[PDB]
């Protein structure tokens, strides 16, 4: 059986390449600048300025604002690049359409913080395809509540990436979170955890073979599903408190209707 | 790291240390649940009138919090005295020491409060009595919805059918968690946390062999008691703003 489960790791190593823009292996060339050409870098409000006129950027007057709702317009897109990669995981598509669409709204927010990590370094964070480097000092020096929205996410990332994960186990892991079967209001659980089983075995067996002197690797990797949980919970909260405090936040209504989570 | 045998020797010395720690243990709470026994049988308490009798036997929802109260306290000094059987645990640095049981012990008395419960109620006074869910859950103003959350978790958890001897180290991986904050050397915590993890992984694979990746299972498990215990110190402080009850110095402490 265990050919079986590097069979399911390549499979999904293979859609993981295939559906999301920038690979954690391309972008740590770009971060530590073993890479090609520089990256535009971000680090106060006047080269964000010219960055504009630069790079293709995922906002469209406050600078704070627009920098919130580009982290939330890049967010969307992340959603159809994960949904698309979900659809290759076996079995998937055979689930029930209503439990598909569950696991997919109760887990997006894990795996969009779980691959933002690999775009990140304590320093700063990839954007708009590696084309783009903002600082982690000028997004933490934002105004009011946006300052304190952004530091948490690298705080997050800089302990994650202390695992030391490639692609290849980021594919199988990120899969793990899709399939979990205790999300609410799932119609057939037992299909799911079936699924996440066999995902199990093949990151166990993957991180064994991938990482051979990382005791416990495994073990430690699903301790880190208790920080993305603390984490997007406490998230939720950070924009409830914007929510209530921002309506110089006015979008169109079309917009709001598209990222509305 | 380890070979095998130094696992298995491991294993048995922390389910050694926790039947010496813990006064009522799993497999004893499911002899008198379960029941088929004339000497172990509990009294029930299902509403006032039985509660009444309880007293004579073995506010109402701030009696009954006192009683919640008073067994945690003397659960937090169980599972410290616990935590000093665990190798080398006592070694390490006397402020991480704290750190580590500060955010540890409600972790465990969660998991530890399972092995008390079914759907239907809980054990108490040290397994003479049983008191039904449904009257906790009904009880008034903010204390039914504080006890029913700990039996949504129990029933949950107890799904996995784990015995004692798994327990005592789960029980033990939980303590030397090197994330909690404020820790000074992660590192040693993280080495004796490994062994841990190496002997459950071990111990779940021999006594349950036909339940398959029962050890990622369990760990995901951590991840539920990390949010209920928020929601729990969430709820206990909305309670404070109405109710002045007072609390142990040991758990006042435990909070800050
Ligand atoms: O294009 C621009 O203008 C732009 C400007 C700033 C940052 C980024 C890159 O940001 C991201 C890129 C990617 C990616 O490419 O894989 C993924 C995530 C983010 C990002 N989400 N997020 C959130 O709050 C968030 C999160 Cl974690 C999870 C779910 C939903 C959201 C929300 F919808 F609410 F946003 C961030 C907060 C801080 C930072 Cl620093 C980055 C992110 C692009
Ligand atoms: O004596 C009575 O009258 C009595 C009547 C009902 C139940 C119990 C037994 O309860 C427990 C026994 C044991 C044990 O035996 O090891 C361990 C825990 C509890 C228990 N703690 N708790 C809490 O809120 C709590 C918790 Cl989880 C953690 C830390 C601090 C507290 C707090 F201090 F705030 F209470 C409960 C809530 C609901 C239920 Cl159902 C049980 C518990 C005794």
């Amino acid at each position: 059986e265990s050919a079986d489960l590097r069979a399911l790791a390549k499979h999904l190593y293979d859609s993981y390449i295939k559906s999301f823009p920038l690979t954690k292996a391309k972008a740590r060339a770009i971060l530590t600048g073993k890479t090609d050409k520089s990256p535009f870098v971000i680090y106060d409000m006047n080269s964000l300025m010219m960055g504009e006129d630069k790079i293709k950027f995922k906002h469209i007057k406050e600078v704070a604002i627009r920098i919130f709702q580009g982290c939330q317009f890049r967010s969307v897109e992340a959603v159809q690049e994960i949904t698309e990669y979900a659809k290759s995981i076996p079995g998937f598509v055979n689930l029930d359409l209503n439990d598909q669409v569950t696991l997919l709204k109760y887990g997006v927010h894990e795996i969009i913080y779980t691959m933002l990590a690999s775009l990140m370094n304590k320093d700063g964070v990839l954007i708009s395809e590696g084309q783009g480097f903002m600082t982690r000092e000028f997004l933490k020096s934002l105004r009011k509540p946006f300052g304190d929205f952004m530091e948490p996410k690298f705080e997050f990332a800089v302990k994650f990436n202390a695992l030391e994960l490639d692609d290849s186990d980021l594919a199988i892991f990120i899969a793990v979170i899709i399939l979990s079967g205790d999300r609410p209001g799932l119609l057939n659980v037992k299909p799911i955890e079936d699924i996440q089983d066999n995902l199990l075995q093949a990151l166990e067996l993957q991180l064994k073979l991938n990482h051979p002197e990382s005791s416990q690797l495994f073990a430690k990797l699903l301790q880190k599903m208790t920080d993305l949980r603390q984490i997007v919970t406490e998230h939720v909260q950070l924009l409830q408190v914007i929510k209530k405090t921002e309506t110089d936040m006015s979008l169109h209504p079309l917009l709001q209707e598209i990222y509305k989570d």
